[PDB]
């Protein structure tokens, strides 16, 4: 698809068996999802942005379906106000910015 | 161009006669640049990011070149960790997300 940017670029994702809405975010290095359980090991991380930093849990090798396209990678989980699909998974679905 | 996302999508911008680096950020509603002098009056604005809220100065109808494309629109100025080009100006340069 081609997604214009008049509105926030939100898509449906499936993660951990759950359907969620998420923002396709070229400014995010990594994917950050609201608090939820994920299987396996995790380690703490701090991510910084507008407003300062947020503490998250980093889960590796998590499969996400993003608008119907499967991808695997690191997912950070924390009290983000918006689910964000970052570059680490955008690359995997072949996403590009075009102008 | 067609910009892939294996690295940060950084571009050169020109604002107030100065060249700066900025991140093309589809997850940003607004364009936010580090402290600098701009002409005219400004208005208050609060934006919310990953670490919480941030006060900024809102300047309207500012001339800015983004990767060689001319835009004229709102620029928020504040203590952001990186200059970010948000959807308000990405739409002006005709940018879309594609996969
Ligand atoms: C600021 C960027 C360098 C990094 N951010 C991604 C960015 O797209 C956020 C993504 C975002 C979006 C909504 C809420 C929190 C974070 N947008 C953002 O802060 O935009 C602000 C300016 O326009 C406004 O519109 C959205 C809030 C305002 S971030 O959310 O802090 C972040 C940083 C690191 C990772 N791995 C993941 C996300
Ligand atoms: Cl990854
Ligand atoms: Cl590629
Ligand atoms: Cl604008």
């Amino acid at each position: 698809p081609q997604i214009t940017l008049w509105k926030r670029p939100l898509v449906t994702i499936k993660i951990g068996g759950q359907l969620k809405e998420a923002l396709l975010d070229t400014g995010a290095d990594d994917t950050v999802i609201e608090e939820m359980s994920l299987p396996g090991r995790w380690k703490p991380k701090m991510i910084g942005g507008i407003g300062g930093f947020m503490k998250v849990r980093q889960y590796d090798q998590i499969i996400i379906e993003i608008a119907g396209h499967k991808a695997i990678g690191t997912v950070l989980v924390g009290p983000t106000p918006v689910n964000i699909i970052g570059r680490n998974l955008l690359t995997q679905i072949g996403a590009t910015l075009n102008f």
